[PDB]
């Protein structure tokens, strides 16, 4: 038993992370076969990263001014080319440490794994969430750049995020691998900020599910709502709407507990309504949602990958 | 910016972790040179595991009976025996991926990195803290024992924590990678369990400045107080008290924000007093005592390990 904040084991990934260099611009670069892909901006100096012209920017830069650097090891690069918001440099070396992997976009309420790097060298890892307006809470400093956020599905890495930039209020946007921006942002210094959040329902009830499995119930009740009787509630404070997909992505975790959805939803209610008196739930006074219903699953069962 | 409980990368770490299994047992070991470490209870079966005399129940196995599985490639038993609460297996290979690594012995109050592990195969990473009362609160389901703490400097393993058991509240004890058990705790089935806790106050005023680090500085206040003021607070909320050597250790953390150690204290005698009046700090309606100052240092600063 337990509930924990749980990343992806981090080493397939580790082996993919070099540093990129190009001028006196340093970040991070992504190994995968004979490409490194990185974020764009690396090609801009302070004075471009103002309103930058990508193109006019990349055609004056050279195969030799990409320096890439895989530990103590330096990499040729032998072709550059533009891909939306991403650079991908051709390099003569295929890394041996290729995983099977994929590029997936996430959806807003999905989780992942985010490996922090700096200078091509892996500092930490942790879970994020994709929020709904587009932005992860993540802790990045500068050099952060280029940093990849993943998913691990038995021996297969999904990429799906790369870190481009913090916004004002501390949070941070980037792009997936194909180099297409997560919300409505731009590599350019604007004042470009987040904009408004809601709370992501569905994995706020996978988690109530997971305390019940771990033994908290002091939140639950005999009363039930309906779908809408809900919704007009979670509207009121914030959350977005439950869908019946929701409902039925919940099926397991409620079979599992012997809870209808619908009952924990009127528990939810009640938590909105009166808060929690003083009282914590999986060792939190706030109501979290970002663990989703497939990560409660995943940890109070215990999927492994290889 | 940002703040996350951030676990170190578990690659060096993913490569070491085995199968083992004794009769219908199955656990998890970890594989350094040539010798698997695991918990010595692999040699128990339902009834052993009630009292058992683990030099009689060892002394009637052979190096057969043990065995060891690296992936898909099976590791050839040629010696073993007991070290306080671990088995050594002797493996006619020395792992090709053993890291510069060592032993290290923590204390209550510090952290470290969890690789929860199933049947050999890595399933999840997370941070965890020693409690004053020498358990964890990790999250761990049947076939994890053998799983390992540890945390990495440059580019050392330093092994502090093999998992053997979970208590009945449902937070876990294990041992150092000598095989010496954490606290008052025993590799037989008893009615052990955890006894009293305190909050870690040196790691809570770590992440105090944590919060004024990344912009949270709401709970600050002009007022100051004495080491034994404060002291006599923590006494009363169950706080450990905190020492000279605890303000020295808060000294960069102090100079960087530019809040006295002291006055941080009085912060928290309030935050105490008062609760935090429906206001967060760092994303949390509760004071957090899992970071160090290390750890907040190395995260609001950015060290990497190579
Ligand atoms: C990358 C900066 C770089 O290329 O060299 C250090 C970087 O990590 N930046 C960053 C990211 N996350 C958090 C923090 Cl505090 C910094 C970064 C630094 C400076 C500018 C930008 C930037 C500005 C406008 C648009 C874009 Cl896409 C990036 C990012
Ligand atoms: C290990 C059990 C094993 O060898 O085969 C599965 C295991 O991981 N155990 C465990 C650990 N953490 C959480 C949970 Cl829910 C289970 C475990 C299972 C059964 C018994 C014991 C045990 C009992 C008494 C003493 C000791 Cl040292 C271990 C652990």
């Amino acid at each position: 038993s337990g509930f924990r904040k749980m990343a992806f084991p981090s080493g397939k990934v580790e082996g993919c992370m070099v540093q990129v260099t190009c001028g006196t611009t340093t970040l991070n670069g992504l190994w995968l076969d004979d490409v490194v892909y990185c974020p764009r901006h690396v090609i801009c100096t302070s004075e471009d990263m103002l309103n930058p012209n990508y193109e006019d920017l990349l055609i004056r830069k050279s195969n030799h001014n990409f320096l890439v650097q895989a530990g103590n090891v330096q990499l040729r690069v032998i072709g550059h080319s533009m891909q939306n918001c991403v650079l991908k440099l051709k390099v003569d070396t295929a890394n041996p440490k290729t995983p099977k992997y994929k590029f997936v976009r996430i959806q807003p309420g999905q989780t992942f794994s985010v490996l922090a790097c700096y200078n091509g060298s892996p500092s930490g890892v942790y879970q994020c969430a994709m929020r709904p307006n587009f932005t992860i809470k993540g802790s990045f400093l500068n050099g952060s750049c280029g940093s990849v956020g993943f998913n691990i599905d038995y021996d297969c890495v999904s990429f799906c995020y790369m870190h481009h930039m913090e916004l004002p209020t501390g949070v941070h946007a980037g792009t997936d691998l194909e180099g297409n921006f997560y919300g409505p942002f731009v590599d350019r210094q604007t004042a470009q900020a987040a904009g408004t959040d809601t709370t992501i329902t569905v994995n706020v009830l996978a988690w109530l599910y997971a305390a019940v499995i771990n033994g908290d119930r002091w939140f639950l009740n005999r009363f039930t709502t309906t779908l809408n009787d809900f919704n007009l509630v979670a509207m009121k404070y914030n959350y977005e709407p439950l869908t019946q997909d929701h409902v039925d992505i919940l099926g397991p975790l409620s079979a599992q507990t012997g809870i209808a959805v619908l009952d924990m939803c009127a528990s939810l209610k009640e938590l909105l309504q009166n808060g929690m008196n003083g009282r914590t739930i999986l060792g939190s006074a706030l109501l979290e949602d970002e663990f989703t219903p497939f990560d409660v699953v995943r940890q109070c069962s215990g999927v492994t990958f290889q």
